[PDB]
């Protein structure tokens, strides 16, 4: 029997025991350039920036091939076990500050001003070293799924041809999923600014030549599963600080009707008309991150609260709040300088981002019955894989031939040779956070713990530090 | 809308009306007449926005309406008139004027292009609902509107 | 703009998106039963309950300027005395949008 | 005060990276992460914490360069130079926010109901430790003594 | 034009479940409480 | 057994599709690309449309 | 019951004049403070008290 055609919320077939474990990560540290990828000798030093989305894939441990002292435990062929979310606790180990990002050689004729000088002809060359605060923002969401960004790209142009070397290219959205060295937004719309930026004068050093990409919120939200996210936190706050203008040749001026010319002066415009603002973050607090705040996930906002189908769980957490870079000072000939000079010291650049991991994940029996077996079909394809409910052929009954000394030339050449399976998300790569041993039972004994029987009411700490002024 | 002054500046055209002797006293080797335009207006100012200040994405359940109308689609149609400039922000580009990558950075070989790009979404919950058609509401409507 | 023959919206950030949002007439609707309302006496509409507008795209502040913009001076006190207006003296000027 | 935490002796090798105060120095952070996992919780029954800073000016070190951006990042100019050559550190200049009469944690008593570890304010072998820091009262007091009296 | 992209099935939607939600016939209560 | 939604791996409605407005301008991508949504399956043969 | 409503756009108020009397303010690398000249008054821009 195989009737239905619309999804069914999680709960209905998934049945809640009510164990609860503790899985905590080890303080997690990772250093490096904040702007782009360097090299010495024949190692490298991965770009390690603020503005990257760290997505972590936090693995699980089989649940259905745990140990069951009791025959109370689920039976063996009519149901299963998995894991289910409760509680997260990101926790951003740093010292809080502004995240700063310049370039070189940027791209900026003038600002508002008004008794600045009158505008020079661009010369050949207008570029100036700039600096150029984050765009200060905060986002974190936890799924089965990874998250989901959009970004703007050159779609293929038509057959048509009415086209110019210097013609604009036409533009497309697109969507990817989020990996582990994804670039934040800084101020810019989404783009692989690879094929935006011709000049390499338009972007800060760091986030150049990389694509910048978006939570495409709307896209999870429609999502029958809500795999994309569990549930999700952003606050960001930003601001125009000044105003610029880019400095190349115009292919499109303002046409006569809102231009009025003047005595000896041009008939056309030939100084560009571009003003974008730098965008500048709002002052950080102490009580706007988000972080080491435990979120108790009562209900998410899919079909799905939180059940880590395939045993596995993608927490994409970024945040440019804590980051602030690191400058360093070595003596060009490693004796203290006696005397100040320009070129006797060195200046380094290393930054550092630290995080942990802790999930309060309770244990949940799904039935197996004919009708919901059927009912992931359409769900999903792969976890029915996990139960190992589909039948392999049994085609081992078929007599292949072995060889002894499959070398000898006589002998079969045995020169074919077997691929190794892929995995689900091999092509892509993040941050892999292993858990298989790293996990518990005792509420009591770890930080989260406590903090969750506190609220239960079952508490040997409840959270209260009264304070009346 | 929050909003407030920036910076002060001044027009620059020829005055048709400059402020009486009784405003303006005039100075040594000065001007009877006060020459250079008085006006100063102010550049608007957008203030820095939020995460939390945008109202959207918000869904807005109608239990009242302001009006004797409380949410009816008369005429089977609805008019939303949304507009803010907290998600806008521009987009540059630069396309080499000769379609092959500049070896050397010239003020002539890079055309900067302009293109900046708005997207929304709709969603809403009607109900169904039934107007008698007796004799006396039938007339009350020629009324309150001739099309429906 | 006019590239060739063809156009290019202007399409700013300070514009109110008006959309006619047309609804399906719910008077010409099938009727599986009898306690649907009479042919004669009643007819069906639309009433709206709820509505959420989603905006999708990256925050940011709306910038617009001008390439010659008219302002003479502004309110400092130590910048040079005022210079007869000379034939022009508009500049490029910087605005941020009033959000 | 606005820069990452080191012992900064083996950092600054140039005497002009740091604030004269702070420098040579070891600039230390709470370690939250380490507090909350101590059994004990003996590293402290409770804790308050209100710190703001924003970027007020952006810099750029001065110091010769040993790792500059590759060509794919910096696009040469005419008769300009193959490889840059002025460092390319930005950095801010911590700011600190505006601060009020409400806003200080002080003079405040707290009330400790339940510690945040399995030591609920045991005075263990009679001691206490007491971290208190904050810059928010501090203003320098200056002086101007004749140089002959 | 919404002429056809109009349904009746309100869980299946956004913004059902977050009506329905509000409505107290619930699968997916809007609730993610976060203490501090 | 397909428009009808009695066998789908998800709803048409569910799945979230790009759409322009004013896709004739040379900003925007050609409409060749229109072909991804669902297509009529007489659409090679034609006929009066009523 | 009293409802007052101010239909108008919203904005803030400037004002200014033409010769104003201000010879110098708190800065600390202007130059050094010129004798007053016969004229010291120069355009003021103002902004309104809200």
């Amino acid at each position: 029997p195989t009737p239905v055609s619309k999804v069914l919320c999680s709960e209905t077939y998934v049945q809640r025991k009510s164990i609860f474990y503790h899985a905590e990560t080890e303080r997690l540290l990772t250093i490096g350039h904040p702007y782009y990828p360097v090299s010495i000798g024949a190692k490298t030093v991965p770009k390690v920036s603020a503005n990257q989305y760290r997505v972590f894939k936090i693995q699980l441990p089989d649940p259905n091939q745990f140990a069951l002292p009791d025959r109370t435990v689920h039976n063996p062929s009519k149901e299963r076990l998995v894991w289910a979310v409760i509680g997260v606790q990101v926790s951003r180990g740093q010292p809080l500050g502004g995240t700063v990002t310049g370039h070189p050689t940027f791209n900026a004729l003038l600002d508002a001003e008004n008794v600045n000088r009158k505008v020079t002809t661009q010369t050949t060359d207008d570029r100036k070293q700039t600096g150029l605060d984050a765009k200060q923002q905060q986002i974190l969401l936890l799924g089965c799924t990874p998250a989901e960004g959009e970004y703007w790209t050159t779609a293929r142009p038509c057959v048509t041809d009415r086209l110019e070397n210097g013609a604009c290219p036409p533009l497309e959205l697109k969507n990817k999923h989020i990996e582990d060295g994804d670039m934040m937004e800084i101020g810019f719309g989404a783009a692989n600014f690879k094929e935006i930026n011709a000049s390499k004068s338009d972007l800060p050093l760091d986030i150049q030549n990389e694509i910048c990409l978006y939570p495409d919120y709307l896209k999870m939200a429609e999502d029958a599963a809500g795999n994309s996210m569990f549930f999700f936190a952003r606050k960001e706050q930003v601001y125009v600080r000044h105003i610029w203008t880019r400095g190349g040749s115009e292919k499109e001026a303002p046409t006569t009707d809102f231009y009025l010319k003047n005595n000896k002066g041009d008939a056309t415009l030939k100084i560009p008309s571009v003003h974008f603002g730098s965008p500048s973050g709002s002052l950080v607090s102490t009580d706007n991150q988000i972080f080491n705040r435990p979120y108790w996930l009562f209900r998410a906002q899919g079909m799905n609260n939180g059940i880590a189908w395939n045993n596995l769980l993608f927490l994409t957490v970024g945040d440019n709040t804590r980051g602030t870079n690191l400058t360093i000072s070595v003596a060009s000939d490693g004796t203290p300088l006696t005397e100040y000079d320009s070129s006797k010291f060195n200046v380094y650049h290393r930054h550092m981002e630290e995080y942990k991991l802790a999930f309060i994940l309770e244990l949940c029996s799904v039935e197996i019955t004919a009708q919901t077996v059927s009912h992931l079909q359409g769900l999903m394809p792969s976890v029915l894989e996990n139960w190992e409910i589909g039948v392999q052929p049994p085609t081992s009954s078929i007599l292949e031939d072995t060889y002894r000394y499959i070398e000898s030339p006589a002998t079969k050449c045995a020169s074919n040779v077997i691929p190794a399976k892929e995995d689900p998300y091999a092509g892509f790569k993040f941050w892999n956070i292993d858990l298989k041993e790293k996990l518990s039972l005792d509420l009591d004994q770890f930080p989260l713990g406590r903090r969750f029987l506190a609220q239960q009411g079952a508490g040997c700490s409840t959270v209260r530090k009264r304070r009346i002024s």
